[PDB]
């Protein structure tokens, strides 16, 4: 179809950046519709390595318009830093990047709440919560937060700000016993960029509607894993926003019936970062092997992610929630050399009952036994292969099986970090 | 299509109850996916007139199953009230109703927070003092709240309740200087009906997928007006949750691509309750005529029910947001007797530009002048008419200009309050 959605179908880290980058070469628009400054996309800005957490990689492409829909919470501090880093590198950001007037603003006190909460709520251990995303979403639903559009009328901005801050400072001092955030500073910091921020504001919904009508290629990229969905993920080990493809309408303004193709980035094996149920998890040699061959490390205070086999049950849930059109399998090569490969085909419940659906209504994941299916592995490398013929039969059978168990075709296969190492069996846009 | 979404396209009060009752004769499943206990649907049963704000109207039907999706914030109190009302009028609710374990719970403290907030700074203003929908949504986003699914583990429920009730009581007492909320009571109030609740629990998205395979008729029911959507409405004069068709996916777990038809309920003229932009508002005898002849005097639900001409510029935004498939024009009869009739086709901006798209959700709305296209009216009666030949050439001309300005057909036309006072040109289910 023409409106393409690309998201992670598991618990994050599916390896979606390369796919996103490759699909941006044919797209007219790239739209972020959820999350905040946590996109995590590492790019090579002419020899120099750089990560982008807010601005879409489509920004590097000359004929592409990068859009930040109302679903993304925007820290002005974060955008300016990225804008400057990019413009410093020759990229004319301010003319390829558009924002919604409805984006919720993340200010100092928002981050302050997070920092405060992690101390008490969590503990003195890897408590990386410095961001302020959640609090921004919270103020949004409580109808007490600020939006980019509010910057258009300064007088009111200041009044609105003042009120939300006294409310927040109260909690900071009298409940968390943290410092208060200074009002004048927030106001001055924000007013300092108000004209920049609102100069990039556009009527996003109408814009996208015009593109749809003209048949332009529009790519919607999700930043977090499907199973981290606040609503359908594994509560409470979920993020502050909806991550499923259904979040595209709300977070961008485009109607639901306009999603043509939903590309689900699927990793060959599974990983999880932190607490949460993970039935296929491996606590042995094979695990350690996936972690090593896959380089499943943080790249920042990395404690080394949890590994395990591909969970077909877990993936069936994501097919449902996202109405997946096809998969893009990644890291197939990471498995190169395993005498045998496993894939969970069902969960066995404590009572004996076997299921193809993931746990609901309490009766938690606490005791699901994974029913695996053992496949022989392959020795012949799959790294770099650019055609289904370079792929050994074993590799093919495995892929073949995933398709059968899910009922969704693997339309793209990734076999290396570079863009040339990619197999396209269908193509999201022209099909 | 088998999956039908139905909602009002303006600021509510579009006359959708009748349509929903109608469409409910073919629906196998009727689902609520957004908001809370502010969805007023009036009905007659044991000769008495009963109003439901939570339970789906389809509860009257026998071979229909009603479902409250995870998108609805649920108040046990309000669920027991309606439940009992129906049990009393001989309807086996326990049998026909189903609920998501992911529905956030609304407890007394949430109502306290809401009430404290508006019955405070700026008493005579616009904020809260009511149902407690925003606080429950907020707890959900902060991830500190309780879900229907917590009722299974009664032990964990009681301590969880204590941790969160401690957090709000502090707020209530110290910041609002208000009565705290007795924990023992809330705990006792929820235990009293926990078992009742957990029995109605089901995996909703798994259930909606099976229905989708066997071809069952699923009607998704919207509760508020489209232009009141938290994100895309006439902010700040907005409601608590999302009101556009975008929430069916996040709100029920149904994949976005599986929505077949979106029916937008559309009143033949405009109304709005309370504060807020309203470009086509009347300040002459006509606005008084449309109110009196339309029974809009704080009748169905109001207090400040302003009246005006239909706004195609606003209606087009509604088309855009919901991917409208077809319109159902309601209260055609109200315009019976008018000399002329008007439609807003463009907004003149205070500067001077004449636009056709909704100005940004924060611009000179109170300062925008609507451009109208006038049309001859009809002395003949439309009321009661049950066949489009029986409608006057003037009427079936107005009908066509709406079609032509919105670019969406009107598949159903309501000519009076009786169920039989309806014309179904197409039927969302067969389309
Ligand atoms: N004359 C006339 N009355 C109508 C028509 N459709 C509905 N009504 C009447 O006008 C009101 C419409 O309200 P109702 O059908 O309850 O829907 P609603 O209150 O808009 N639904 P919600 O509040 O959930 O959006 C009712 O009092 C109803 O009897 C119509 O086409 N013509």
């Amino acid at each position: 179809g023409n409106n393409v959605v690309v998201l992670g179908t598991q618990w994050g880290d599916e390896g979606k950046g390369k796919i996103v980058d490759l699909l941006t070469e044919r797209a007219k628009y790239v739209v972020r519709y959820q999350g905040g400054h946590n996109a995590g996309h590492t790019l090579v800005i002419n020899g120099e390595k750089t990560v982008l957490h807010l601005i879409p990689s489509g920004i590097l492409r000359e004929n592409v318009t990068s859009i930040i829909g109302n679903g993304v919470v925007l820290s002005p501090a974060a955008l300016m830093k990225e804008m400057k880093e990019l413009e410093d590198r020759g990229i004319p950001v301010r003319e390829r990047l558009l924002l919604s007037e409805a984006c919720p603003l993340i200010l100092d006190y928002h981050v302050a709440l997070d920092n405060a909460r992690e101390k008490a709520r969590g503990a003195k251990a890897i408590g990386t919560t410095g961001r302020g995303i959640g609090p921004a979403y919270e103020d949004k639903v409580a109808r007490r937060g600020l939006r980019v559009g509010d910057l258009f009328d300064k007088e009111t901005f200041a009044e609105k700000l003042k009120e939300v801050m006294e409310y927040h400072n109260f909690q900071l001092v009298n409940y968390y016993k943290a410092e208060a955030v200074d009002y004048q500073k927030v106001l001055d910091d924000t007013m300092a960029v108000a004209d920049i921020l609102t100069s990039m504001v556009v009527d996003v919904s109408d814009l996208l509607d015009q593109a749809r009508q003209r048949g332009d290629f529009v790519m919607f990229e999700g930043a977090q894993g499907t199973l981290l969905d606040i609503d359908h993920g594994t509560y409470p080990y979920v993020t502050s926003s909806n991550t499923t493809a259904g979040g595209v309408a709300t977070g961008s303004g485009l109607g639901p019936r306009y999603v043509d193709y939903v590309l689900g980035i699927l990793k060959a094996y599974s990983t999880r970062v932190g607490a949460g149920p993970f039935p296929t998890e491996l606590f042995d040699e094979t695990g350690e092997f996936l972690c090593k061959q896959g380089n499943e490390f943080g790249a920042t205070t990395g404690r080394r992610r949890r590994t395990g086999w591909l969970d077909t049950v877990a993936v069936r849930r994501a097919v449902q929630l996202n109405s997946l059109s096809g998969f893009c399998l990644t890291k197939l090569d990471v498995l190169d050399g395993l005498k045998e490969v496993k894939l969970c085909v069902a969960y066995r419940m404590p009572d004996g009952r076997e299921v193809t659906t993931t746990p609901l209504a309490a009766d938690d994941w606490k005791g699901v036994e994974p029913i695996y299916e053992t496949m022989p592995g392959w020795s012949e490398s799959t790294f770099g292969v650019k055609d289904r013929s370079g792929l050994p039969q074993a590799a093919l059978n495995y892929i073949k099986r995933i398709e059968e168990l899910t009922g969704v075709p693997i339309d793209i296969i990734s076999t290396g970090p570079d863009r040339t190492e990619t197999m396209i069996l269908r193509d999201p846009f022209d099909a």
